[PDB]
Order: C-alpha cells, then structure tokens, then sequence
C-alpha cells in the first residue's frame, strides 16, 4: 500500500476482529428489538431502545471500516455468528445481557488500545479515544442505571414494574 | 472603613458565619446530588433536585458576601466541613436530611435578624427579609410536601414508590 | 459495581483528591474575587476575573464527579481547607498566587494522567486530555500574559498601573 | 384627616425634615455638577455623575412627599439652605464631600426608622426599607469605590489621574 505508514499487521487484524464484534453486537440488538415487538411481549419502548443500539453498533463497524481503509489496511469479513439466544425473557434479563455484551465490546476496545500503545500507533489510540471509549463508558453507565431502576421496580409485581419502566423511562 | 455606618462587629461576624453555613449547605447538596447519580441509585430527578439546591445555596452565600462588602464588613473565610454522610440512603432519608439542613439555615437567619433588630440595623433586617426568609419558608414547605408524598408512596413496595415519585413529581 | 471496568482503586482515590483540589481552587478564587470588591480595593475587573475562575473550577470538580460516577467509582468528599490568605495585596500579588495555584492543579492533573497511563486506563487519559490539560495550559498562558502586563505597568506609579490594567485589559 | 391612621405627629414632622434634607442634597449636587462643567474644571463625566445625583435626591423628596400625603400628614416646606461651598476643588475633594453628604442622609433615614419603630409604625419602616435604605447603602459603596480609585490615581501626577478617572470610569 502506497499510503500505509506505522500500521502493523497485528493492529490491522485486530481491527477486522473488532468490526466482526460490532456487527455481531448489532445483530444481537436487532434480535433483542424484534423480540420485544412480539405480540406476546409488546414493550415498544424496549424494542425502540434496542433497535437504536443495533444502529449505533452498525455505525461503529462502518467507522472502523472507514478507518481501516484510511490507514491502508484491508477489510476482511467473517461469518456473523447468530445471537446467543432466540428469546430474551424479561426486560431485566435483556438489559443484563446487553450490559454483558457492551462490557465485552469495551474490553475488546481496551485490548486494541493496549496493542496500539505497544505498537506505538498514536493515530489508532486517538481514534479509539475520540470515537468509541467515551461512548462505551456513557452507554454502560446508562444501562447500569436502567438495570437499577428495573430491579427497584420488579421487587413486588414484576408485570406492573416492567410496564411502568417502559412507559416512564423508555422513549 | 470610609463607608461603614451602623454595622456592628457582632453582625459582621454573624454574617461571616452565615456564609460558611450556606457554603456548607451547598456542599452537602452537591454530595446528595452525585449520590443519586450513582449507577446503583440512579434517580436522576432526585439528582437534579439536589444539584439545583447546591447552586441556590452557593448564590445565597455570594449575596451575603456582596452585602458584607456593601456595608464595609470584611469577608472572613473558614474551612468547609465535609457533609455529615457519605451515603444518603433512600429518597426519603435524603429529603428528611435536607429538611433538617434547611431548618437549621432558617434558624441561623432568624438568629441574625434578631441580632440585627437588637443592634437597630434596619438595612440588615430588610436584606434578610427581602432575599432569604421568604425563600427559606417557600423551600421548606416544598420539602415537607415532597416528604408527605414520598411517605404516602413508600408504604407498600418502597421501590415502586421511589421510582414513581422521581418520574412524576421531580423535573 | 455492575458497571466498573478497568478502573483502579488508585485512580478512584486520586480522582476524589483532584475533586477536593478543584473545590479548594474554586474557594480560593471566591475569596480573591470578593477581596477586590472591597470598597478599599475596588478593582471590579479583577473581581469579575476571579469570580469567573471560581465558577470554572467548580465546573471542573463537577465534571470529575460526573466521570467518577460514569466509571463506577464512589465520590468521597473531604473538608475544604480555607484559602491560604485572608487579604490578597495588589493585583500583582493576587495574579502571582493564582498562577501558583493553577500550576499546582496542572501538576495534579499530570500526576493523574501518569497514574492512568501506569494503570493502562485510556479512558481516564483521554478524559483529562480532552477536558482539563488544554484548558489549564491556555489559562496559565493567559495569567502569565497578565502578570507580564501588570509588571510592565507597575514600574513607576504602581497605583496608576493597577487602575489602567483593570480598565483596559480586564472585562 | 379622614384617612390618618397610626401616623404620629413626630413621624410627620421628621418626614418634613427629611424632605428638606433631600432637596438640600439635590441642591448641593446641582452646584457640584455645574462646578465640574466650568471651562476651567471641565470634567464632563464628573458633571454628569453629580447631575444624575441631583435628580435622584429630588425624586427621593417627591416619594417622601407622596408618602406624607398617603398617610394624611401635611407637607410643610422650609427655606433651602445653599450648598456649603461655592467651589468644590478636585474630583477627590468633591467625592469626599458627596460621601459625607450621603452618610448624613443615611443617618437621618436610620433615625426616622428608629422613630417609626418606637412609634410602632410598620408602614413607615417598610417604606424606608423598600425605597431608601438599600439605595443609600448601594450608593455609598459606589462612592467609596470611586474614592479608592481617585486616591489610587492621584498619587503621582494628580492631573493625569483625574483625567483618566473621568474618562475610564465615569459615563
Ligand atoms: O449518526 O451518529
Ligand atoms: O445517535 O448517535
Ligand atoms: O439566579 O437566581
Ligand atoms: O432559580 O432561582
Ligand atoms: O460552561 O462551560
Ligand atoms: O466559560 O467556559
Ligand atoms: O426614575 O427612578
Ligand atoms: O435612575 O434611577
Ligand atoms: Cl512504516
Ligand atoms: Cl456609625
Ligand atoms: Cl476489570
Ligand atoms: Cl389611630
Ligand atoms: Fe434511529
Ligand atoms: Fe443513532
Ligand atoms: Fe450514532
Ligand atoms: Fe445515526
Ligand atoms: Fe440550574
Ligand atoms: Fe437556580
Ligand atoms: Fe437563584
Ligand atoms: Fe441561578
Ligand atoms: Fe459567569
Ligand atoms: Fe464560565
Ligand atoms: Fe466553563
Ligand atoms: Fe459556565
Ligand atoms: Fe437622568
Ligand atoms: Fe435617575
Ligand atoms: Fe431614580
Ligand atoms: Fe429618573
């Protein structure tokens, strides 16, 4: 590549893996969204929340792919593994699973920053810092908040709690 | 002081103490606010309510400091003692503590008015009347109202009550 | 904490100390501001300059407290030590003291970045970089500029120099 | 008087004396204003400052006269004694004399409040508090500030200091 400069094959490879993680997160959230749109679940605000996350994660992957090209790396695509579940249980189950997922994405971002740092690739480190690390931290805080409110509510009368959360907190 | 007129050293000293009480109230409310912003508490409307009070109390102190200068007194600052608690429990615990705090501020205002009256300092008395006494009374009424509503709600299912209060009453 | 990830107890503790430094800086600037508002000092542009800094430092502390919560740390508040002086002398004395203060805040920021770097906490490093390091550098440059102009002016006729600076440079 | 209620002849009499003090202050300020408008003094910003005060004091007297009528007292007018000087010296001399004058007006207001208090006349006390006491305190603070700045400036080169004050502080 005529443009490639200070961009290691290790970072290129990790970037392609991170794109796959993001597309997979996006796929997971798509399945979460349409689960809550079922007539027997019917929590529209939960559906909108996860469908918005499907979009965000897809955008994350595209920004990674745009960056890969800017550096002269080569995008390599792999199979996208289907989500870990077909049914997601209650809002509480679903938000717990979403937090697990975001934490693993965040861990992958931190591992990539550490690689970039080891490879002395400051553009990589800045790119993650600017576009991904802060947004992951903000998102995980939001989910933890949600989880605290769902839990507070589904003490007595789980059904009432679940309806109230979706109506009064979710968009 | 070329400007000082009818302004006793007793009133000057009490004014400096009242500034310290207000800054301390402000500090207490800052700690209340960020406690309710924790991911394991997550009552954003309670956080906004106390963060607004932190600001109000800070402004109260500045108005007192501006007045002290207008009269030719000398501002003297002391250590600000940290809030009485690190964790504030439920919304109910927190609102009870806030009411205790406001009542003690109000008592300090009343003691200063009584001093001003004893010293025949009408400008002091009017300044407190105009800017502090009415606002304290209105605020304490608001808190008592809140406390009544929290209590009414946290009879059965304390968690549901706490969520509903924060969603339907707080901003 | 359900959300805490890659956030060491060392960084949490240093963050709480930095909040205390900022609140203390804010307190110092409040005292600087009202000193220059005295009828026997009466340099309104110097008062506005330090009162603006009191506000900025308070905001710095709140951003740190918001961040602490975003990461799952626990805010811990301590006593705020009163400012180092009760009277601040001339504009020159005061600006020198302000520069000392800002330099020590900047040093605390640099020590926290070095800790974050040692702990491999990129979100911390980026957060300081983005919101604090640049603003401290810009502010310290501004103060040094001011100090040079005050000094140039208070060569002959210190009183005239001090009035002219406040009228023609300060807002 | 069909309307007179709780309005003692002592307060009525003191009110008429206070009107005379205000009209006399107004007259003093008129003479201060036109002195600084002389071609051999020529400090237009000082002239505007005192001419504005002549107007304020005249308004103070009219508010007192309107109040006297509202209570069923009878306005009684006396001779207005000419100002204490024909020439007012420097800006510094003039501002010192203005501060003396305002302090004596303020003292007369405080004596009238004390009378009103002794006579249990709350409407009188409130009327002074609302319209006169605060404005006197604010004005005296402003004058003291001015005096500090004039003094700071007329250390070396009294003429330069006097010109700069009038240009950069006065309207
Ligand atoms: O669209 O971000
Ligand atoms: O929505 O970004
Ligand atoms: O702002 O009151
Ligand atoms: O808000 O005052
Ligand atoms: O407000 O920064
Ligand atoms: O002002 O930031
Ligand atoms: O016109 O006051
Ligand atoms: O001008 O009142
Ligand atoms: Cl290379
Ligand atoms: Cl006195
Ligand atoms: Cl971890
Ligand atoms: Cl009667
Ligand atoms: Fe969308
Ligand atoms: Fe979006
Ligand atoms: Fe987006
Ligand atoms: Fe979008
Ligand atoms: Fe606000
Ligand atoms: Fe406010
Ligand atoms: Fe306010
Ligand atoms: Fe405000
Ligand atoms: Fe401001
Ligand atoms: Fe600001
Ligand atoms: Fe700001
Ligand atoms: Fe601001
Ligand atoms: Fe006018
Ligand atoms: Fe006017
Ligand atoms: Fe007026
Ligand atoms: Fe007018």
């Amino acid at each position: 590549s005529q443009i490639r400069q200070n961009y290691s094959t290790e970072v290129e490879a990790a970037v392609n893996r991170l794109v796959n993680l993001y597309l997979r997160a996006s796929y997971t959230y798509l399945s979460l969204g349409f689960y809550f749109d079922r007539d027997d679940v019917a929590l529209e605000g939960v559906c909108h929340f996860f469908r918005e996350l499907a979009e965000e994660k897809r955008e994350g992957a595209e920004r990674l792919l745009k960056m890969q090209n800017q550096r002269g790396g080569r995008a390599l695509f792999q199979d996208l593994q289907k989500p870990s579940q077909d049914e997601w249980g209650t809002t509480l189950d679903a938000m717990k699973a979403a937090i697990v997922l975001e934490k693993s994405l965040n861990q992958a971002l931190l591992d990539l920053h550490a690689l970039g740092s080891a490879q002395a690739d400051p553009h990589l480190c800045d790119f993650l810092e600017s576009h991904f690390l802060d947004e992951e931290v903000k998102l995980i805080k939001k989910m933890g908040d949600h989880l605290t409110n769902i839990q507070r509510l589904v003490g007595s009368q789980a059904g009432l709690g679940e309806y109230l959360f979706e109506r009064l907190t979710l968009k």
